[PDB]
């Protein structure tokens, strides 16, 4: 029997490339998704399309609220449902957006609810789900930064959030060991530029990357998750991997 | 003139020593607390005793919620009104207790007392301290030197103090354009948890390379009252350890 | 044609492993070592079982001197004259033995091989290597240590020379990264124990392990070193990947 | 009596800025030098001026070499031999120059020289230091932006790096004796004396907190609290004094 990953934000861009990734490995996928819907199920068609029933959608905001828990729970279930089992967990929905310090319309309750719920809540009873539903090889991959210690201006809240995933990386590494979860993550420096930014913009960042001045391919993130969870990297838990062409190694 | 400080989670412990300390340096103080009305304001009797009108109490629940950010500009209001002016921030307040994956308050209460005390209030009452600022500025952050050899079960709460790192650094980044540092100080075993077993406790001290014991409030104190300093005014972004080497010590 | 490494002290142990594993990818090899030649030119003759003239040996000491330059220039000169190029470099051969700071080798030797092995040479292999660099996957893999910032007591120098090779992996990966050569490193926490340890003090440290209370397989560090040198890695320079079973993660 | 501090590379810039605020602080001191022979020797006499009987000069040489040990000795064995006793070493004294990877000195020399001062040297002396031995301290002056290094400076670096692990495991090993190591991090303080003023300018814009590089005397601000009695629980850490400059992306 196949194994089963759930991949959250996984309708475009960097999780759609490891949810086909992981489906091209021999996994079946839930392809977590929040306002995509379109997107998420036209790669479940394809997907299925290659393999008959081994792609399922599956739709949640991770807003953080008092029903966060319930809806994590409820991914986890899904995948469960689906296919019998859950090996892998893909932590890879995120909101992204600055938070300025000094002054959308979106109040800061809000900004904090969806900052810190995509990128460490949702991540933590996700894990917590994950875990209490449990040969094997049982792993957990969360999207990490390979920048929080050198941060973009006024995003002090998503740096929050993605050093919070670092913690829970850790904690939950050290925690879910005796259980045989292992708990990585994957730090992007620069990789497919938010649609919004304009073609000058993204060449600045460009030409900021040692290796190569560009930015990492959609693919390239992708296979350092799927090293991760292979048999391949058995002993590694707690680690964070940069997939950054050394970005993170530039001076100002 | 004299400077103005908040320390949050003041009335006892290491915020206590911190706001004495601040108080003995020449600062005024907002001394905020949560539940220990009693003891803060037996804090703030003292202090007055010493210099007349220097110390005031101020109270607000720090937990994450629809609230907190009006709870957050009002700790910061409290010490403009006091005072007339607000120098130093100082982000000790912290809930903490273990929240294991695997098995009342439900997890949803867990998260906002741990992510809204550890990090979410000292992100907004960093705001609210800088939009009253749109001289020495600084806050500094109570952080905690065992983040990456974190205590069995307490996912939420090292989640929270790692954030508190980024919002230290982050913070520090976007603020320096306005003359206010944001610094860090980092505790390994100081004051003991008073729940704590004395066997544990011991157990704990043994760990401690530098004279096998825990860290006095006082100690910790000094490193807060050197960031704030005219001694420390080329320093933003740092976090200060202050853990007798117990975090350099292997399994 | 096929690629080509040098892996230094790879008679025994991780580096034989590393070799090894690197030789079935489809490199050929030198098989650098200092003192244990029977286990080298054994090693390098199983190779050559497998795939003729694949494998070669190369004997040096890497500890620093004034010759230290001229050593590792040959080292990279000997996989060029045996397979006219040199694609991957893995900086493994150590010395590693306690130092305390307070009271049958001199402290200048002392220095000499624990900071020539774990830092100047892997620097001076890795000038020489570049040097003659100036679909290629050209990158240098340096092996590291999950546990330097929560060192053995009395290992100041090892550790010294530890950290200096962090510095090497960041600055070599800043400094090639235009010529296309990757520097990545592999830290392992507990692996393969001292031959000559007691069980009994080896099961401390097994125990201390969160992920199966086991050391690391001089496989499962190849496996890591692998990754770093494929084709699956090629956005990724300057990272160090722990492979430490969450053992760092661990408090006192 | 009066506590003694040796101060490596004390004749000019910071480690001189140490030497004063040591001094200033009720410290006799040992003003250690290479080549700086005139500024010692004047920063001695400005000292003992001050407080007669309270300054030495001792040279030598921190390059790496079979004698490098006995160097590190004899510049601990001067503060006992001038004041009867060692309580702080700064480790200061710093090699720095580009040692690019692709093609006057060898390399050998480069070798010996960027870490030998910026590690075995710092190495020896608390060696010494401890096999010597209040409120003991070593600070290691460490670099900020050892983590986004200046690009072709991979010897000085490896140096720097190599300075952090010994600040830890020195702290760790000599925390039952009492004494304490920690460092201290600067990020653009006094920039080289060969630099051109166009690029002094391209590094102050850089630093968040005003645009200018750290005075020496912030740096020993910090050397100051460290080795003080408000550091008494403080061991195997490092301060960065870097106005936010490790902050800042490319
Ligand atoms: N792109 C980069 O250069 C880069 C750099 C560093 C780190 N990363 C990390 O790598 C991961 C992927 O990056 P990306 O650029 O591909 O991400 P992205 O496109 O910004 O976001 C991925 C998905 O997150 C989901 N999401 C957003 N808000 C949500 C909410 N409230 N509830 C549920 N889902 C929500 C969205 O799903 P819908 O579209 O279905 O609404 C979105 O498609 C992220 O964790 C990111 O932080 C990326
Ligand atoms: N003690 C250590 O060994 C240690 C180690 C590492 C880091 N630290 C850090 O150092 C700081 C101080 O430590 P401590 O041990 O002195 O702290 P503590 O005694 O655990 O807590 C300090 C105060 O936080 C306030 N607080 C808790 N929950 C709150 C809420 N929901 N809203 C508002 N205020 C709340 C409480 O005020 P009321 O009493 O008024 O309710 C409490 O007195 C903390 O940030 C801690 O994380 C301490
Ligand atoms: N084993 C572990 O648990 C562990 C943990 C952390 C890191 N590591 C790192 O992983 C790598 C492999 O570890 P290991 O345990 O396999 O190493 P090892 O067996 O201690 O040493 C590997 C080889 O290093 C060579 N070597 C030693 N001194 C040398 C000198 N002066 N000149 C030239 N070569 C010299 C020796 O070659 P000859 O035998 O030919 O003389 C030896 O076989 C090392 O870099 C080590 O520091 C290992
Ligand atoms: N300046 C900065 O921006 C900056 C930034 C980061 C870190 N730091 C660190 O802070 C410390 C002080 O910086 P700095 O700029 O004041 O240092 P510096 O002026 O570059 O060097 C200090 C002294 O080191 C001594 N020195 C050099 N080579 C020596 C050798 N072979 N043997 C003995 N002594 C030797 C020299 O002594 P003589 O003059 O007597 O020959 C020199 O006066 C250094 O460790 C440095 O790496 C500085
Ligand atoms: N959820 C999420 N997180 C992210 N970090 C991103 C990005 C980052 C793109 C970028 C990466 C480095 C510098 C400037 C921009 C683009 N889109 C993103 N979405
Ligand atoms: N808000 C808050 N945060 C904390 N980190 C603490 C402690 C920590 C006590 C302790 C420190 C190190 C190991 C084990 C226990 C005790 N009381 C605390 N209160
Ligand atoms: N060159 C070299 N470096 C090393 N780090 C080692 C070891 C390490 C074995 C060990 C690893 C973690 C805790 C206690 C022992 C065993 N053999 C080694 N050889
Ligand atoms: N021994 C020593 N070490 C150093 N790190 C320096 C400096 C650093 C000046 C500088 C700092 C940051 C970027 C470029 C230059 C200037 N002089 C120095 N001397």
């Amino acid at each position: 029997e196949a194994p089963a990953a759930v991949v959250t934000g996984a309708a475009k861009r960097i999780g759609r490339a490891i949810a086909v990734k992981l489906h091209q490995t021999g996994y079946r996928v839930v392809i977590h998704y929040h306002n995509s819907a379109e997107a998420a199920v036209s790669l479940a068609d394809e997907l299925n399309k290659e393999r008959s029933n081994t792609a399922v959608v599956c739709q949640a905001d991770l807003t953080n609220s008092n029903v966060l828990p319930a809806s994590c729970e409820e991914i986890i279930n899904s995948c469960f449902r689906a296919f019998g089992r859950c090996d892998v967990l893909v932590n890879n929905a995120s909101a992204f957006y600055p938070t300025p310090l000094v002054q959308n319309g979106k109040t800061v309750e809000t900004q904090v609810a969806e900052l810190i719920g995509t990128n460490a809540i949702a991540p933590f009873l996700l894990t917590m789900s994950f875990a209490q539903r449990q040969s094997s090889n049982l792993s957990i991959v969360n999207l990490c930064d390979a920048m929080v210690d050198q941060p973009c201006m006024a995003f002090s809240l998503y740096n929050m959030g993605k050093h919070a995933l670092v913690g829970l990386t850790q904690s939950a590494a050290l925690e879910l060991a005796p259980y045989g979860i292992r708990v990585n993550g994957v730090a992007p420096g620069v990789s497919l530029l938010p649609v919004a930014m304009g073609e000058e913009e993204k060449d600045k960042w460009r030409r900021k990357v040692p290796l190569g001045r560009r930015e990492a391919s959609a693919e390239q993130i992708a296979d350092a998750v799927i090293f991760l969870v292979s048999g391949s990297a058995q002993y590694i838990t707690g680690s964070i991997i940069k997939v950054d062409g050394g970005l993170s190694l530039v001076h100002a």
